[PDB]
């Protein structure tokens, strides 16, 4: 029976599966929508304390297969699921979508056959994924599983005979397994003749049916589970390019489960819940020794968070759900809808306060989100409280997250200026290899941080469909033996490929005290994707092929130095020190934003304190023009980007200055319908 | 003067740039087309010794910018190039294209400003790339360079003054650099007022013009070289997805040069010619010690071939050119043309001879290309002499190359069954880290071999546009700490993504003695890309979620064993050994190709000796049906794959068996024009 005198019903007794989930250290699958209700109520409170929510602000409807295999909504008692995979359609009013947004949640039921994936779970997971893709809606996956289902044909276990070499002495081997005439009958009786493929023989007067293959009557034993897993692996690969995908790992995720985490890309790992290919015991078998003590050694957050497989960790399920909900607050309600604007108290119209200084170490997050000080808050570039960092466990040379600029959500990449101390632990499989410490100097792309940069760019583009700002401040790629060996060329090239593919406005901005040198400029140059990319440089930024020291070593050598002493020391070599300094200054004078403007390689030089104002209206004006470019592209007879943007601009009143971001933005927003009428009349002119 | 009494003119004297190239250990750029003439003549001789070639079998025309910047053909004397980048259009009759195929070669001129990339070289390289892309033609790049051009404004060097803190003692610092009234005049005289940005001041009665920024009059100093490099980086990124791209590294390739090698992907590195980001001296500066002795330590073949950055090494320029020419013999003449069929003496109609054996180590290349023995040649699956292995320096657990099947070119991936001993050398930058040996057991995907597999799939798809066969034989992904830490989940997921993107027929075939277990099946399951993928299993292959040993450990435990002794030992525990064997055999009986067929997860089970015949006609029939599917897709009102293939099949005569590959192929080829007439009549029915 139950725990006896509680004021309200014992949930874990009414539905013992709920208690089974709790014993495995996870939330019961039918209790997840309530976690999402809690997390969404909280985001309302964080946004506007006085807002009054009805219960119909949050709706969760279970999705199941109908009689024709099609997904429909039902309301049923928890634990009625006849398969180990479950889904809900969620309709929720949020700050960014006060009239409602929708997404699907799919989840393993760790209580149903240990949350294993059989062909039915695979087909359902694939239908849910397709259901989301068709509607353009996000797909959240809650991973709590033991991977592919495995089995043998249990009905053949008590039936099979051995054909011994010597009936007297078994120990000397056997020739095959077979069924008797009675075995074949038990199978016919139970309508399971298919379970084996046999070949009739006769030895010593009576019939043997040699087992050539065991098939089994139960679905879900072997290769049919492999097929089902490939199906959902490919389904998820495609989903990532199509809709917002994210996964929360909540008890463990095994095999196909672990790949699904990676294939959906965006992953949050609850502390102590491993992401693994196989368990430690199974691996230890093979290896012949007790090499590993736990699954957490193979797939704990100290592996996957440190890897970049897990974008975030969470202390518990609810924290994980809060993170999902916060991550989606930057993301359009569905594919191709505009990005969700959310103005808060920190409005566009203010200077930027926190400012880095040449001789003084800073955390780049201060420039991004601002900084708390003894004398008050110093505001950064982006809206106060809006910075949501991800991939924070991995390749800490770069910092990536979401933020809002006067309400406009965007992806943000910045450069960590402090040296990173990367601790690689020993693998207990190498009798004694040791812990190794990697030093990663600031403002240098290593293979890991190059990969992270490309990954961020892809993750902003693909489901999030965000504009992006990169606060570019790299002194170059590392060219030393180890990093070259570890394929820095490949990871650096991933960045160019990610930019080519980018579909929303991009701003590259070299910040004050910052620099962009050589290859590190190249990889981010706006001619990579001129349709989307624009570059800016602070008046206190630097750029050129080399730093002054490197430049002097090639083009201001001792000959040229002495010639220059010869030219303005009347006496003319304890002059070297100061004369070197002079050559260094001579080089630095080429590296200024004024030269960048003169050569036409940046859109504008800017002042940091005015950047927030400038970028807000530049972005807002770009979002508006992009929108019109796309409307124009949906006509019948199509053209270049140059032709489209020129024609849209020809619709602006003659007096409007095409260069005035605010003016252009304000006039478009006053005139959307009028521009729409103009588009309608062009379609009625595109049969020819 | 010259070396004096030679029978013919001294080329290196008539054009001293030719000698300059030779001194730098490379072929002179205008002598490369002659290398391609040599290599193409040789491929004719290797193919058919008695074929008689005219000189018009090979044509090389230089491409240059005309007066309006457009590329045209000219004939001029070598060394007339006014920029350091050169290109040729090549028209060549080859065995696969006896009437001619074309491609462009672009190359740095290592003799022109040390082969550095300035804005003019970048714009030209970008025009050549676009010229090739427009025509769909391959783009070959010959890399011999020193990276981006660097400079200072030399005209300001003899003109600038220092504003000392104390005119008597320089050693105590300065305040700025400035020009006199006479400096400003020299600049006005030479029409170079733009070279500096100045601010007029007056100190002690006469005018100082403070240098605020040095611009310089010479193009090619700083950020304009960065812009030009980004342009060509993005141009090359796009080319790889569009046309066949390959690069040969011939003296050195530096900076943007090294990235261009990676971005074009397919790379052949001449021995002793480094691929680097910076030189050892420049790196040694920074580090404060003499850490590196040569560029070859940073970017020699022992780094880049071992990395997979270099797909092949070559002993000299000519060997490199032979490899390019051989690599392109598998590749369509231009984008979207059919793959080039080249039947040789080894015709489709024969059994496969070399056969692996369960207890006996083999080289998988024997199954692919066949094997020379004491008693004669044992033929493999593919045409004798047709196997062209690539990425052979890296991740040797997988083997990738091109081959031909009865004349049909295709990409091939196989599994190296022998343990690989991977030697990672120490980096001389870590005071004493040591050489480390990695053991890579056969038939296991590690991060490196997973990456290599995905890379191969991409490289077959993108410019080569090849069908592919994978001889799938993996026992699983490695799930140990080190490989999990090193992100095996990410690389394994690259494979699924590559397959989703694949545009030509794929065959997956588990060979005899081979197996596909768990995750390793999943990643290659045809439901990943059902439009293109088909799976087959040899009658002597195995597959399931786990190997028998692993399966027994979970589902045939001691309880079940003893129950089974209890069932057929009359006496009923020195029976364990044989009874374990019995359970192992019980598991193995589930893992057979007969179960695969019963569950519907493979197209067919096959016999190895008959595979070449079977796959030849299956592929040939797929190439034909694909062709028709595409013709049908180019009509006005479009539909699913199911609908298209069904309609094409409805055109076959009623008596044709849709399942007979040879019959279907033979009837389509007899009827291309008749099918074309049928397509014409459907267009004249697709206005509605
Ligand atoms: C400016 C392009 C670039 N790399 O782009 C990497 C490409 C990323 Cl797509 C690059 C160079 O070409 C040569 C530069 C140095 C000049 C003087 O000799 C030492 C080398 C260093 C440098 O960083
Ligand atoms: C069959 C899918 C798969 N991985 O696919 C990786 C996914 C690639 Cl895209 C996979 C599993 O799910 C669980 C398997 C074991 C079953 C018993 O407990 C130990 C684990 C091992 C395995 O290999």
């Amino acid at each position: 029976l139950r725990p006896i005198a509680t004021p309200y019903p014992v949930k874990e007794w009414l539905q013992p599966k709920r208690y089974k989930a709790h014993l495995m250290g996870t939330t019961y699958v039918y209790d997840f929508p309530e976690l999402f209700r809690q997390a969404s109520s909280s985001q309302w409170k964080n946004f506007s304390a006085d807002v009054k929510l009805t219960d119909d602000f949050f709706i969760s409807n279970e999705l199941i297969e109908d009689e024709n295999g099609e997904l429909t909504e039902v309301e049923r008692e928890p634990g009625a699921n006849a398969i180990g995979m479950v889904a809900f359609k969620i309709t929720v009013k949020t700050p960014e979508y006060p009239r409602g947004r929708q997404f699907v949640v799919v989840a393993n039921d760790i209580t149903f056959k240990i949350g294993s994936f059989g062909p039915q779970e695979d087909e359902f997971f694939n239908k849910v994924t397709e259901y989301a893709r068709k509607r353009g809606i996000p797909r959240i996956y809650l991973a709590a599983n033991s991977g592919a289902r495995i089995g043998m044909a249990e009905e053949i276990v008590p039936l099979f005979q051995v054909a011994w070499n010597d009936a007297a002495n078994p120990d000397k081997g056997f020739q095959y397994l077979y069924l008797t005439s009675e075995g074949m009958e038990t199978l016919k009786k139970f309508d399971k003749e298919n379970s084996v493929l046999t070949e009739r023989t006769v030895i010593n007067g009576e019939e043997r049916f040699v087992i050539k293959t065991i098939i089994g009557s139960e679905d879900g034993l072997g290769v049919e589970c492999l097929r089902g897993s490939g199906l959902i692996a490919g389904a998820t690969s495609r989903a990532y390019h199509d809709i917002f995908t994210i996964t929360l790992v909540t008890c463990r995720s095994v095999g196909i489960g672990a790949y699904l985490v990676r294939l959906g890309q965006r992953a949050i790992q609850v502390e102590g819940q491993p992401i693994i290919l196989t368990g430690a015991p199974a691996i230890n078998k093979m290896l012949g020794r007790e090499v590993y003590t736990s699954n957490l050694q193979l797939g704990g957050t100290q592996i996957m968070y440190n890897n970049g497989v897990s974008h975030l960790t969470a202390v518990d399920d609810l924290a994980g759900v809060e993170k999902i909900v916060e991550w989606m607050s930057y993301v359009p309600a569905k594919r191709n809808m505009p990005v969700p604007i959310l103005e808060t108290k920190d409005t566009w119209d203010r200077p930027v306060d926190f400012t880095p200084t040449n001789d003084e170490t800073y955390d780049v997050r201060w420039m991004i989100e601002g900084r708390e000080t003894e004398s008050g808050f110093e505001y950064g570039l982006f809206d106060k409280g809006s910075f949501f960092e991800t991939l924070s466990g991995w390749a800490k040379g770069v910092v990536v997250g979401r933020a809002r600029l006067g309400g406009i959500p965007l992806g943000v990449i910045g450069v960590e200026t402090r040296t990173v101390e990367n601790l690689i632990p020993a693998d207990p499989a190498n009798p004694n290899s040791a812990e190794t410490l990697i030093q990663e100097p600031g403002q240098v792309w290593h293979p890991n941080s190059a990969f992270k940069t490309a990954q961020a760019i892809n993750d902003f583009n693909n489901g999030e469909q965000l504009p992006m700002m990169i606060l570019a401040n790299w002194r170059g790629f590392s060219g030393g033996q180890r990093d070259m060996f570890n394929e820095v060329l490949k990871y650096g090239s991933f960045i160019v490929d990610a930019l080519v593919d980018y579909k929303q406005p991009i701003i590259i901005y070299i910040p004050p005290t910052g620099e962009l040198r050589g290859g590190s400029w190249v990889v981010v140059d706006p001619t990579i994707n001129a349709d989307q990319m624009e570059m800016y440089a602070d008046v206190n930024a630097r750029a050129g092929v080399l730093e002054p020291q490197g430049m002097v070593g090639i083009k201001f050598r001792r000959e040229k130095l002495l010639d220059t002493m010869n030219r303005l020391d009347d006496k003319y070599r304890e002059l070297l020190p100061i004369y070197g300094q002079i050559s260094l200054q001579f080089a630095d004078l080429h590296d200024r934003s004024s030269r960048m403007v003169a050569k036409g390689v940046i859109s504008k030089e800017l002042e940091w304190t005015e950047a927030r104002r400038f970028f807000f209206w530049r972005l807002r004006r770009r979002l508006n023009e992009e929108y019109l470019i796309k409307r124009l592209s949906h006509q019948v007879g199509e053209a270049s980007r140059l032709e489209k943007i020129a024609r849209i601009r020809s619709w602006y009143p003659a007096s409007v200055d095409h260069e005035d971001d605010r003016q252009v933005a304000t006039w478009i927003e006053e005139n959307y319908k009028t521009l729409d009428d103009k588009l309608k009349g062009l379609k009625l002119e595109s049969f020819a």
